[PDB]
């Protein structure tokens, strides 16, 4: 019932979208990170540890999109900066588990200071839409596409980001 | 007129829903290219090639969301296959012009030989969406920031895409 | 699962809204059809006897969102001024079926050569999303309560009038 | 740049769309109101009163979407129970002013109590909608043609509205 040329003509369309979205947000994400020397990947774990206090690599791996080895390493690399700390459970545990530090939250406090939405590129873009529905784009097409594929699990980290946010302290001026 | 809190929820929403679908684009795109011994950047050239037959590489840089310097690594390890064919302008010109080979054409034919849309992720995704709509879903949410922020001139690749492929011979049986 | 205070704000929303929408299209379509003595509910069946050339009354008052006592009565006027006719089917039918004239053809033809979609005010008001989307908006998400509610079957009447307007001769001007 | 063909597929698309909107709504409307033998228009305005204290009737009639006239007639008809109170400014006014009674809003109150929302068409209708995307269709492109043409000082009634309701007493139980 359905066309495998309507088929190509979204994949094209999605996949010229996407990189566009991934590398305009990576050219704004790195400059904002790079100046306390981490990856994307690194405060992706960053923030997932502020949002989920105590949560195994594996789960770090899923909410972070990457490979439960990539989050690893890169989880080892923050322990020996001390902007991130490792635990073990009780009775018989293959996974290790990660929480945040004073040293590692401070971090991410000092970049909620030099958060500038201006210099962000999608921001500016996303203006124009804003002022015609009043809000940012809820872009809810893209976002039912992303639970129907990840699972509702990994979906969860929107709202517990949005509450999160919600009760902060000191994001910049009042 | 617009608040941090306002402008963070919007950037850690689309943040982690576009890594999301690049990271998704990326396993299923390259699976179906790598039997070929390609990379998505080199398909990218190989399909932007297609689509607008002579070009430069700083366009070929702007429409794969490549750096010049990249764009140039990568088609000339293209030529040294037969995938693609370089050319130079007459007066004085600094640009290096690009263009698609038989051999590049008939490796893009017997990929659309094996393009399933059901091992692709998002295709599924979408599915549901589809049902719903009558057609897969347009996003134009998100069409509207790119074009906003790479300018008409990028956008004009959907078209190309979308008409070069409503004028195209032998996807699969019939 | 679901507050009654969204939902009380969901339906003032939607109702609102579409007091809005109906009484300045119900303005603009009385003004473009009063020129021939003719209601909104009358032109709808005149337009509906094109997209379906024989359907029962009852057909009529659903494709019209009409009540079949009220579908009659147009109905009724409208044969009595040769617009349209009336059938009665073989075996035993308690239902009376409907086609439309030359005469009632001819009229809907000078109607289309006087639409002027610029005095059409949610035509102008559209022109502003159709620039940022490059076409008309289509309205997806109310398309699917419609469809949700009064049914696939009066969906179809969208696609039928598509296309016969596709295939549609003298519009205006070329 | 904007075929008349396209103009006539969109004026039919949202003709039949809306109709289908407002006469499914006012089914559920009226069966609400009329234990109090009020019609939508009057309700209307007893809304419009809370949501907007003393407004003349020429606001009433543009929050309304209903003539000046016709405006006029339901609320001295309101004024005539009890439902509602006029009143006159100083200097030199032609306009006629228009507030609530205790009679009339306790009219409201105990509506407020038999709200079911069940019953209501585009209620269930949404319930789909609502689930894929986590919470009530915003349908946002409506909302900006709706904008576009009555003007923002007409769309501040959905403001006041949610704000109003927002801080509600005695919906239902809780």
């Amino acid at each position: 019932h359905y066309s495998i040329k309507e088929a190509m003509l979204f994949s094209q369309r999605i996949a010229q979208l996407s990189k566009a979205l991934w590398k305009s947000i990576e050219k704004d994400w790195q400059r904002w990170i790079k100046p306390f020397d981490l990856n994307i990947n690194e405060h992706h774990i960053l923030w997932i540890a502020y949002h989920f206090k105590g949560a195994s690599i594996s789960e770090i791996a899923k909410f972070g999109v990457m490979h439960v080895s990539t989050a690893f390493n890169f989880s080892k690399k923050l322990e020996e900066k001390g902007l991130l700390s490792f635990s073990k459970k009780q009775d018989d545990k293959r996974n290790t588990y990660i929480e945040l530090t004073e040293k590692g939250e401070e971090v991410l406090m000092k970049l909620m200071e030099t958060y500038d939405p201006t210099k962000n590129a999608v921001f500016n873009g996303a203006l124009p839409l804003r002022e015609l529905y009043g809000k940012f784009p809820e872009i809810l097409e893209m976002m039912c596409i992303v639970r129907n594929i990840y699972g509702d699990d990994f979906m969860e980290i929107f709202e517990r980001a949005f509450e999160n946010i919600k009760e902060d302290f000191i994001e910049q001026d009042g």
